[PDB]
């Protein structure tokens, strides 16, 4: 990924449902459709090669799996808030637990986040695209 990549801040299109992902200050984690939600405006962080953290910059929260396979938001980069993003067949990526490695992050097409543990490689609900 180049620089830019991480320098601009990135709204995270689902490709399941085209639900954004939404961070928000107490902690939750979402999604939503509409594109000016003040909740969506992520950064994403090089943390190492290949490795990112996921910014909520509204909720000053980063994005962390729990071991019970939820989505939340921390205050601080803990273990729990590091993910392999790597980029997938239609340019869209998907952000692995560096925690728990079988589990991605993911929104269903409800809208709100599938557990880490019913995700999968091939499914629709890992698959995000950055947008400016
Ligand atoms: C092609 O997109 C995937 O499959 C869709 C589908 O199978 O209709 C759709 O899956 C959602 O609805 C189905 C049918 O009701 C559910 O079986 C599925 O739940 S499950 O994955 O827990 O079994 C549900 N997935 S969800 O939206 O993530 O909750 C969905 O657009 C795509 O599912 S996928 O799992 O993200 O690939």
């Amino acid at each position: 990924f180049p620089p830019g990549h991480f320098k601009d801040p990135k709204r995270l299109y689902c490709k399941n449902g085209g639900f954004f992902l939404r961070i928000h200050p107490d902690g939750r984690v979402d999604g939503v459709r509409e594109k000016s939600d003040p909740h969506i405006k992520l950064q994403l962080q090089a943390e190492e090669r290949g490795v990112v953290s996921i910014k909520g910059v509204s909720a000053n929260r980063y994005l962390a799996m729990k071991e019970d396979g939820r989505l939340l938001a921390s205050k601080s980069v803990t273990d729990e808030c590091f993910f392999f993003e790597r980029l997938e067949s239609n340019n869209y990526n998907t952000y692995r637990s560096r925690k728990y490695t079988s589990w991605y992050v993911a929104l269903k097409r409800t809208g709100q986040y599938k557990l880490g543990s019913k995700t999968g490689p091939g499914q629709k609900a890992i698959l995000f695209l950055p947008m400016s």
